[PDB]
């Protein structure tokens, strides 16, 4: 019965990617912050951290997308895929705004930010639903 | 079957509760970034957010804890909800930091933030092997 866990063994894939996903714009913005009331020895473990909750984040949805392969999931899975990519670039525009250290720069890409992760937590809600299944 | 569905049930309130949680405190710490750019009107949008995502969290991991019972899981139920009482106060805290528009502060509640997560983390991991334990022994017969 691979049926029954490698689905909910596609569900630490999902999980964990979005964890490690908000975690990482979480922690850019909060090093943004520490940068600029001079918390710099700080605020660059918080950049470092983003980096690499990324990296495992993407891995994670690539092995859930490559194992998403059956005719239901495909689809929701690539627009699951497509959707993390655009939050993903979102979140590199915020780590370049705050190594220019510009308010402005912040203000223009947190808002694709958002956008993408109130669509990351809508499609959640249906790709639990149809893997539940 | 019934016990295997409550059990996936509740591994999707901690899964979610926390993801929200998260998304709560981004959303005060880019609020307030877009704060001291000058955007009062966006930040005070991600501020309503933030107050209902911690809403919503903190409701899923009240559920969670109702119905998380055996004594397997019960130790680390209340630790749950006692971190995360913390880590929802160190967001109030970055929120009422922005209400001042002091760095300083939101440094000191945002390192109670990072450490109180830090400790959810885990035992938000160790409620995942406990639950698909019982997961795996209930279909172990
Ligand atoms: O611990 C993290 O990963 C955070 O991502 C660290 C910090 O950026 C925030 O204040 C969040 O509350 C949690
Ligand atoms: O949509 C959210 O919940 C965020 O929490 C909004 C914004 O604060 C951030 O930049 C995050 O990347 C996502």
């Amino acid at each position: 019965i691979t049926e029954l866990d490698q689905t909910a063994h596609q569900s630490d894939r999902l999980n964990n990617a979005l964890l490690m996903a908000i975690r990482s714009s979480a922690n850019v913005s909060s090093g943004f912050i520490e940068q600029l009331g001079g918390h710099d020895e700080s605020a660059g473990k918080r950049m470092a951290l983003s980096v690499e909750l990324n990296n495992k984040s993407q891995a994670l949805v690539d092995e859930f997308v490559e194992n998403a392969r059956e005719p239901a999931l495909r689809g929701l899975a690539t627009e699951l895929q497509a959707t993390f990519a655009e939050y993903a670039k979102a979140v590199a525009g915020q780590r370049e705004a705050t190594r220019q250290r510009s308010l402005e720069q912040y203000f223009k890409v947190n808002s694709d930010a958002g956008n993408a992760m109130g669509r990351l937590q809508t499609l959640r809600q249906q790709l639990v639903t149809t893997l539940s299944e």
